[PDB]
């Protein structure tokens, strides 16, 4: 009875245009109950949902040139330069230490005049060509667009990224122990790593339904429970599991909360992400605090170069 | 029965004109007099230390910013990383423009962000942003809380220097919506008289330091005693350019002090002048339930505090607004 569910299952039923058709949906407004009352966001996201092909605006073509073997993904927005610098200068730092490649990309869309956003495009310019590690596509930079933001990032690792060993996805504002991660990315056996994906996995959720959370999903949207979810601030997984993930997206509907999109697209593949105890995406209750870690959520752009300055000693 | 040391200097200063200035060195007697000093926070042990240095030099200057004399003059505290905030306010309240040749110029007032506070560096862009948009002013101290009232005298200093000329004078903070249309209308509105000494704002009377150590506006009572001057909250006030030279001079007199708006009124007492309340600068924001409606913000000069795409849309909408209202 709830509209995604119901389309997805016409979905099911096909695989067993959604993808291409970018003018609006009139549709939704007949069959979704209610709809004219429903927030901004929700119209926008029935009304595009089956449009997904967007183009890349900024790209960094030869950034996997040299075969990584971790590939650091941060979701950014444009304004957030303060903290993409800072990543840059502690936990995602590029290296070549025992020729284990570390690569980095920031994923961003657009934030257009429209969306009441300054004009930052000279700056974004500028960065952009310093740095040489943004990925920006042409799509409406939002909450409810970061599992479209997941998607565009996917295929690209698909076209540009393929062999990449393992792939780091979090957030701008996350701490991660990347020198935690590599560590463990080097214990593990082949079999292990084949299918890594690895977070703060949540089982048994549910949609929230409380009008006052950027979670809230309405019941004529999604009715139901969620699958095993790792939680969106970071997770880790092989990039094996990259292509076919990005594979199966094309059977699984956009789902306005990213991370619960990701854990649809593991189930369809018959996998279930693992928990690991390192990963605190609702943070911790000292520096010594941090050293067993591999993440936490979420932290400032001084506090990151300040936790990541302590760790090193 | 001893005063708190910021009192002690200040009266120490009140009889020298009834070297504090620019000694850069550490003045290690506050470890010996403040009591308690070794078990203050940080940031106080850096304020006393340095308490008598203020001649910082300007690293980015705009020299030509009052070259057509101003009516009024935007100067608005910002920190290198808040790069959106500085571009939302250019392109909404902060504009510059020549209505009525009434000219409006406007300034950012930038300290440093070193890497030893852990900031990340972001100096070429902000030297990037400065080319681009010829108005940021930057000295070369470090860009911390309670140094705002550094930043208060070294951008007092500059209008002395640079740009004595100007009418009136709005400071306020890159987090606040500002209806630059409603202060042009004000100060249009006064008479010679009033608007000689003007300064207006979210006065704040019978004020005294915050003594809860999680506050971070906390003040040790071994560092100040008694009360605070009416003050004018620091998230914007309005005054005239003949009232900012006064200011200027008077600063030399007054202790630096880790509160910049009280720094400022302590500045006002001492010329023998109270700044008067304004119930237009809503320094401590509207009500919850008429922050959706745009003629909320038609009899407003100023609410605290709001992100860049708020104060675009606040803007956009109150182009419009004598449509409706
Ligand atoms: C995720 O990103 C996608 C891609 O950026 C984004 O899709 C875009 O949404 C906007 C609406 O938010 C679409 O813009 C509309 O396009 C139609 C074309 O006919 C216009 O008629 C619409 O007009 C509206 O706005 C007018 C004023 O400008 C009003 O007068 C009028 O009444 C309408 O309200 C509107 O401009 C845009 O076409 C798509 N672009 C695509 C599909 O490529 C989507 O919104 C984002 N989703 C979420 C959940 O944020
Ligand atoms: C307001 O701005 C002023 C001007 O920027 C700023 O003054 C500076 O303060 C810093 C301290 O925070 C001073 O730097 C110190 O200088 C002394 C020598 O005078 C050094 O011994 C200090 O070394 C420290 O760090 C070393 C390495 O970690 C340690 O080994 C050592 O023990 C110390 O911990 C440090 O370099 C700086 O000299 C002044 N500069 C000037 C021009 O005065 C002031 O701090 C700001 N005030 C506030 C309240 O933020
Ligand atoms: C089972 C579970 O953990 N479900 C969500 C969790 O619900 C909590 C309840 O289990 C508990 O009893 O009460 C608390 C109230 O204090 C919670 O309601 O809440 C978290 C935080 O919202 C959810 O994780 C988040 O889910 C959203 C999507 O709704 C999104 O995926 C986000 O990234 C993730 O952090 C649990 O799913
Ligand atoms: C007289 C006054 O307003 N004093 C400060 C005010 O104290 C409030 C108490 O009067 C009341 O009993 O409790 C409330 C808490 O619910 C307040 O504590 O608090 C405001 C907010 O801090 C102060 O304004 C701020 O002062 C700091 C310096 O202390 C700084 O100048 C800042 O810009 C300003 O907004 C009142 O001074
Ligand atoms: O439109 C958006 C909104 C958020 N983000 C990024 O998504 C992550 C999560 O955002 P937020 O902290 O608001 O979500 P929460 O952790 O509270 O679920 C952050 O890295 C944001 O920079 C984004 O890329 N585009
Ligand atoms: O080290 C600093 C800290 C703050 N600010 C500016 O001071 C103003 C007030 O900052 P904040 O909002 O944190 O203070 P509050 O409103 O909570 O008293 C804003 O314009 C900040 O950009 C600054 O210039 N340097
Ligand atoms: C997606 O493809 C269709 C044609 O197949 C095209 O009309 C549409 O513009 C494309 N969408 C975008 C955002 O480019
Ligand atoms: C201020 O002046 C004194 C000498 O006049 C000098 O030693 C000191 O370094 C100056 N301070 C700064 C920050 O330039
Ligand atoms: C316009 O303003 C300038 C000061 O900014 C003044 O010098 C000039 O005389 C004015 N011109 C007119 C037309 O009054
Ligand atoms: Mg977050
Ligand atoms: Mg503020």
């Amino acid at each position: 009875e709830a509209y995604w569910n119901r389309e997805q299952e016409k979905l099911n039923r096909q695989y067993n245009s959604h993808l291409n058709y970018c003018e609006p949906d009139l549709r939704v407004t007949s069959v979704v109950t209610g709809f004219n009352n429903l927030p901004d966001r929700f119209k926008d996201f029935l009304l595009y949902l089956r449009c997904r092909n967007y183009s890349l605006l900024i790209d960094q073509p030869d950034k996997c040139a040299k075969k990584p073997f971790l590939l650091l993904a941060i979701k950014s927005l444009t304004p957030h330069f303060a903290r993409r610098q800072a990543i840059r200068e502690s936990w995602g730092q590029e290296s070549n230490a025992g020729n284990q490649t570390v690569v980095r990309v920031f994923l961003l869309g657009q934030t257009p005049p429209e969306d009441n956003h300054p004009d930052l495009s000279d700056m974004l310019k500028f960065e952009s060509e310093k740095h040489q590690d943004i990925l920006m596509w042409n799509y409406r930079d939002t909450f409810f667009n970061l599992s479209l933001k997941e998607v565009l990032f996917l295929r690209w690792v698909s076209t540009s990224c393929p062999d990449t060993e393992f792939v780091f996805k979090g957030d701008d504002d996350v701490f991660v122990n990347t020198h935690h991660i590599l560590n463990y990315l080097n214990s593990l056996s082949k079999t292990k790593a084949k299918d890594l994906f690895i977070g703060d996995v949540i089982h048994n959720a549910g949609p929230h339904r409380d009008k006052k959370l950027k979670y809230y999903i309405p019941e004529v949207v999604y009715s139901g429970l969620y699958p095993p979810y790792a939680g969106g601030g970071g997770f880790l997984y092989s990039g094996h599991l990259a292509l076919r993930l990005y594979h199966i997206t094309d059977q699984v509907h956009l789902y306005p909360i990213d991370d619960v999109y990701t854990g649809m697209c593991l189930q369809k593949l018959g996998l279930v992400p693992e928990k690991h105890k390192g990963f605190r995406t609702f943070d911790i209750e000292n520096i010594c605090s941090y050293v067993d870690l591999m993440l936490v959520h979420s932290r400032k752009p001084q506090e990151m170069i300040d936790i990541w300055s302590q760790l090193q000693s």
